[PDB]
């Protein structure tokens, strides 16, 4: 059973701006997702300074990107802290975010969309490039859940009986728009990582499917 | 809940021979799995000659190999016909197989283990290289199930709430033995495919994880 939740009204309004935007530097979505992944990795590592047990659900600390061209999907996985059900509900849409209005007011004054991570709302940049997202997450303190949104006014949260087990962490599953299929390509991906994600403390893995010739 | 089933006695005896064998040409396990994958692909394609609907759960016809080095696992996936629960139970261990005794009698006369596919029992060759297998399968006619064995006298079958959805087909998940970790390596894999699987009608995909430098 899927519980449904309403987005706070300014978040809806923010996704609607970003979804319907001509902006020409959309690659920054990947800088934001990598940077969030790194934040989550920092938190599990930090937590484990005084609780080493927390690392054992998933000893390896990594960021992994998996294009799925046949489904038009790009997945960004991390083994960071993960989010519980209550965390997905509170933090991904139901409660007002501090920088949402301020970011939109800056945008309409001329600010580059790039500044979105500085306003602390950079997760919503994934709608530049995607018209649907699943956030699949496994916190040490809860079962695996799927949060899903298509940028309308509500999102669902659902106990995960459908995807592979994460030992610990999060998978951002993006349903790319038809004009944004360039982020399915290996060359394009490495290039965006080189430009925007030079200083990442964690290995960044790219999963590539080759045909044997 | 996992139902448990008993292997027919000669199948147990066959796995026990293969598990405990010095034989020096174990790579043939991959020839057998690829060839089984191709058999399953033939059957779905054939079925769909008079029922094109059957293809739509998974339009693409492929064999995909995914080493998972960190788990010491090798997965062989196909989008073939898949097997229902009853098929996994009947065909993977509970009923006597025609070539089981005859293959063992040949083995003890001097036959190469390679002849195993000729006796129609080549699936059990995966125990040359693995001490545990999951067969995860999705037939158009049933839900996704996991069959599991560790070469003892019984196996389990379990409704799958734990792995990614197959649209249609089968994943052979092999828990490699510590001395057989060479089949985790890309170079080794392509080499075994070149030698034994030259004439396969279907694309063979290798999934490779690279670190971005
Ligand atoms: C205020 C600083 C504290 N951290 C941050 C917060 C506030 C809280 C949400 C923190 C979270 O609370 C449970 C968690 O601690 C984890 C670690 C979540 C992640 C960082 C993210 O994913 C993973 N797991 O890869 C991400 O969703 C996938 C979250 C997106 C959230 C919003 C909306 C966002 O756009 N930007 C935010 C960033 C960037 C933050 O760093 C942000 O809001
Ligand atoms: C007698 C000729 C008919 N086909 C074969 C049979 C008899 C039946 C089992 C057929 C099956 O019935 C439901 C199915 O029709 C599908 C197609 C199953 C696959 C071919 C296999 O996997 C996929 N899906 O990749 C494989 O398990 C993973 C099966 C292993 C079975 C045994 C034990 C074996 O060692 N060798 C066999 C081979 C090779 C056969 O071709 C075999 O026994
Ligand atoms: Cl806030
Ligand atoms: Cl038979």
């Amino acid at each position: 059973a899927s519980e449904t939740f309403e987005f706070q009204a300014e978040i809806t309004q923010l996704m609607s701006l970003i979804i319907n935007t001509v902006y020409s530097n959309k690659e920054i979505f990947l800088r934001e997702l990598i940077s969030n992944a790194s934040d989550a990795l920092d938190k599990i590592r930090y937590k484990s300074l005084s609780d080493p047990k927390q690392l054992e659900t998933e000893p390896d600390l990594f960021i992994r990107i998996t294009p799925k061209p046949e489904q038009k999907v790009l997945e960004i996985r991390d083994s960071g802290i993960g989010m519980t059900k209550a965390e997905l509900i509170n933090n991904l849409g139901t409660i007002a975010k501090s920088g949402t209005k301020a970011f939109m007011e800056a945008l309409s004054a001329g600010a580059d969309v790039s500044m979105i991570g500085q306003f602390g709302v950079g997760f919503y940049s994934l709608f530049l490039v995607a018209d649907r997202v699943q956030v699949i997450s496994k916190s040490n303190d809860d079962e695996q859940y799927i949060w899903e949104s298509n940028a309308g006014g509500s999102f669902t949260v659902t106990l995960d009986e459908v995807n592979e087990r994460i030992g610990r962490g999060t998978i951002l599953r993006l349903f790319l728009k038809d004009d944004q299929l360039e982020y399915l390509e290996e060359k394009r991906i490495k290039e965006v990582i080189k430009r925007h994600s030079e200083f990442v403390a964690y290995p960044i893995q790219l999963v590539v499917t080759k045909e044997v010739e």
